């Protein structure tokens, strides 16, 4: 019923009755026309729908507080001097303790990224990486949890170095800024004018230098759907447009990278993350170890994202022909490091809101960020 200092009780037993605690709940933002949306947070025709999803809802907010707890802990113990491997592990082992991991049923949604400096995102140790976490580094933890599929993407900033605090505030204002505009029939190319203009209304100094923070223009957050990471739609980070506006339903990932260099980022260093092809049907396959790792990433992964690591501890070698088969045939999708140039900074926050018939959600929101 009570957590023990270092976490180690799962989140489905310290509420018995299977009803966990709810995010941050907001009413939906007004329209241009001046339109108001507090008749959603009691409206018979709304309610109706919501609570018909609530088990749905419940999932996710049994993931957001394992979310949230992981990550309290993590920031209590993450210092310079550890591995980067060693950092993941404590957080994973973690992690799925208080998932309880069962399986596909419920579990880490993807790989624990711990990106460093110029580099924003899609990095996780791999096998034998010996890189160590320094006193001036900015790294990026963004994990994931899920409970049947319904996943929690949230992911925040680590530095110890002062130097960055205009920086980390920068990113963070543009990623609350993407919640507050997010909502149902609000235009995905407007969420993104409104976290670009605010990024940089930012100048920042880090060691003599000045500069203006700029989003990642090639990155952006993106929809949600079961067991699906990226169901579809994605929300920009500047001036944009994709196509479409966010419907009611729907569960997003609002995140937002604010970088020091040129604000674009490229495939760079040895990729650890992978993830099948969501749209990719059974496909037969003879070769021997393409055909068991195949096996091995459907039974354990199903189309959630994995890494090295990952296999490695299911006592899975000499893997990698095998893996670049699959990716090679289109069956599995590499992910490698994204890092813009190199010298510069980048930062990110991410959140998961839940866009409810009666209101907006923003399930993984926490007393930290
Ligand atoms: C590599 C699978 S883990 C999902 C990575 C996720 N945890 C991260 O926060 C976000 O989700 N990053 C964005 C930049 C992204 C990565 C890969 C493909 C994308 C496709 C559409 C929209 C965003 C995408
Ligand atoms: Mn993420
Ligand atoms: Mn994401």
């Amino acid at each position: 019923k009570v957590q023990t200092d270092p976490p180690s009780v799962p989140i489905c037993d310290l509420y018995p009755n299977g009803v966990f605690p709810k995010g941050q709940e907001c009413e939906y933002p007004p329209t241009q026309d001046g339109r108001t949306a507090a008749w959603r947070t009691t409206s018979e025709e709304k309610k109706a729908l919501d609570q018909a999803s609530e088990e749905i809802w419940n999932d996710f907010r049994e993931a957001a507080e394992a979310h949230r707890q992981v990550r309290k802990y993590v920031m209590s113990w993450i210092k310079p001097g550890m591995t980067m491997i060693e950092i993941c592990e404590k957080l994973e082992d973690c992690s799925r303790k208080l998932i309880k991991e069962n399986g596909l049923n419920a579990g880490l949604a993807f790989p624990t990224g711990c990106s460093l400096n110029n580099c924003a995102a899609h990095y996780t140790p791999n096998a034998g990486d010996t890189t160590v976490l320094q006193y001036d580094d900015i790294c990026k933890i963004d994990f994931g949890t899920h409970i049947s599929g319904r996943i929690i993407d949230c992911a925040f900033t680590v530095t110890f170095n002062p130097k960055y605090d205009t920086l980390l505030k920068a990113v963070k204002d543009a990623t609350n800024t993407g919640i507050k505009c997010a909502g149902i029939d609000v235009r995905l190319c407007d969420v993104g004018e409104a976290i670009q203009e605010v990024m940089e209304s930012y100048e920042v100094e880090i060691d003599g230098k000045t500069y203006q923070v700029k989003p990642i223009r090639n990155l952006n957050g993106h929809s949600i759907g079961q067991y699906r990471i990226h169901a579809g739609k994605t929300v920009p980070i500047i001036k944009g447009g994709e196509a479409t506006r966010m419907e009611e339903g729907e569960v997003y990932a609002i995140e937002t990278f604010g970088s020091t260099g040129k604000g674009v980022v490229h495939d760079d260093m040895e990729c650890s993350h992978y993830m099948k092809n969501f749209d990719v049907g059974h496909v037969p396959i003879r070769l021997p170890r393409t055909k068991h790792l195949l096996n091995v990433i459907n039974e354990n992964f199903g189309t959630l994202a994995f890494c090295r690591r990952w296999l490695d501890r299911l006592g899975e070698s000499k893997y990698l022909m095998a893996l670049k088969n699959l990716c090679d045939l289109g069956i599995v999708d590499p992910y490698p490091p994204l890092c813009d140039i190199k010298g510069s900074y980048t930062a990110q926050f991410e959140h998961t809101i839940l866009l409810r018939p009666t209101c907006k959600e923003v399930v993984s929101r926490g007393d930290d960020y």
